């Protein structure tokens, strides 16, 4: 009987003054001019807070060169790791990885600095590793055995690494490659998260739930291509490296294809999951932007409702709808801060398969590739309100005070 993310939803969706986030103009310099860094998340400590070493907050960023064309970066993503005193400015780690990472490039995760003190970089291993042609397999996987060293003068990732492939889709509750109509299935963006009232160690991520052929799963056959679901798996000896996978959280089949970087943000008593999607993702007879969608209830596993009646939460401007996404929403004391980057702007009007016909310097240019001003939203039951913005992506710590509205 797994939630739905319906049509009738989706027919709601429209942009408010309390989903609307203000205009991104770019950074005054760049931290790291050489690389773009996108799809970015953050180092927690079991319980999800925002994990804190002698002083230092650790982010993960996918990356690749600055001087490679936007719309390419997906095949030859790596992932890097920063540092920050502040929440503001960040020091460029390097790569987090050394050694045999799995797949062809690495598509995001989650992070999870254990009470032990291992390190766990959970990451989507896309294609595999030396493959000859660039395929679009995905499986869950982690790097652990990681050490989190830090002095005075910075945040060294140092140790031997640890590569295995965690989770593959099963083909009955999660659609495989084989079972793909319409576009590419999608199996990725593992987010660790413990049930602080269970206790019970989980591992959210986005997942298609296979429909079959003539199944009549839909009002028309074409719709049920457009399967996006949010997966869930469990561990229970509650070891971040033994899974066993769960029915799925909620399902936008007759909806959307691709609901991105799923995660829980609990609050007070209630779990607002959220989920960043795309327009051209959108199933045919539905106009939805760019956006983190978002949803309420009163267990984890518990029966969604969407946020504002459509689902969406946050999104851009229409004169600039595509310059954030992969948004990361995280507790502050009373407020719910919400962390994407900085994508595409100053299109003039443009669609995004408009922008591969431009010149390589047009094309860079018109991409950020830095964290985008992180949104103040307030949640209020199954309501939602963009309250402000902050500096370009500043995570901060419960402990530490924003200004005032
Ligand atoms: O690069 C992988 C990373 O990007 C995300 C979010 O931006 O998905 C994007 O890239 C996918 C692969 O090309 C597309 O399927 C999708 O449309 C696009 O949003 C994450 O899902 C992923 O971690």
């Amino acid at each position: 009987a797994t939630p739905r993310w319906t049509r009738e939803h989706a027919s709601k969706i429209e942009r408010t003054d309390e989903t609307v986030v203000p205009i991104i103009y770019p950074p005054r310099e760049d931290a790291a001019p050489e690389i773009n860094g996108w799809d970015t998340w953050f180092l927690r400590e079991r319980d999800g807070s925002i994990a804190t070493v002698g002083g230092w907050r650790v982010i993960f960023s996918l990356t690749a060169p600055a001087d490679l064309l936007p719309g390419k970066r997906h095949d030859v993503a790596e992932i890097r790791y920063f540092y920050s005193r502040d929440g503001e400015t960040w020091f460029d780690g390097g790569p987090v990885f050394e050694g045999g990472t799995r797949g062809s490039r690495q598509w995001a995760g989650s992070a999870l600095l254990d009470d032990d003190g291992r390190l766990y970089v959970f990451y989507t291993a896309s294609g595999r590793a030396g493959e000859a042609e660039i395929t679009y397999e995905q499986r869950l996987a982690v790097g652990s055995g990681g050490s989190v060293v830090a002095d005075d003068d910075g945040v060294r990732i140092e140790g031997p690494f640890a590569h295995g492939v965690l989770l593959e889709p099963d083909g009955e509750r999660y659609e495989r490659e084989e079972q793909s109509r319409g576009m590419i299935y999608t199996f990725r963006d593992p987010w660790f998260f413990e049930d602080p009232r269970s206790g019970k160690t989980y591992l959210l991520f986005e997942a298609n739930t296979p429909i079959p052929e003539g199944a009549g799963a839909c009002g028309d056959p074409v719709w049920e291509e457009f399967n996006g679901s949010v997966g869930i798996a469990h561990s229970p000896t509650g070891d971040p490296t033994d899974w066993e996978l769960c029915d799925p959280l909620l399902e936008g089949i007759c909806v959307n294809q691709e609901l991105e970087r799923p995660h829980v943000v609990v609050r007070n008593g209630f779990y607002y999951l959220f989920v960043s999607s795309h327009d051209h993702t959108f199933a045919p007879g539905l106009e939805g932007p760019d956006g983190l969608y978002g949803f309420v209830a009163d267990s984890l596993r518990g029966e969604y409702r969407p946020l504002n009646g459509s689902g969406l939460v946050l999104t851009n401007p229409a004169n600039a709808p595509y310059q954030a996404y992969s948004w990361v929403a995280f507790s502050h004391r009373e407020e719910l801060l919400v962390s994407g980057f900085f994508n595409y702007y100053d299109l003039g009007g443009l669609t995004l398969d408009d922008v591969a016909t431009l010149s390589p310097d047009e094309q860079r240019a018109k991409f950020g590739g830095t964290l985008a001003p992180t949104v103040r939203v307030a949640l209020s039951g199954d309501r939602t309100r963009i309250t402000g913005t902050l500096s370009h992506g500043r995570i901060p710590l419960e402990s530490e005070e924003l200004p005032d509205l």
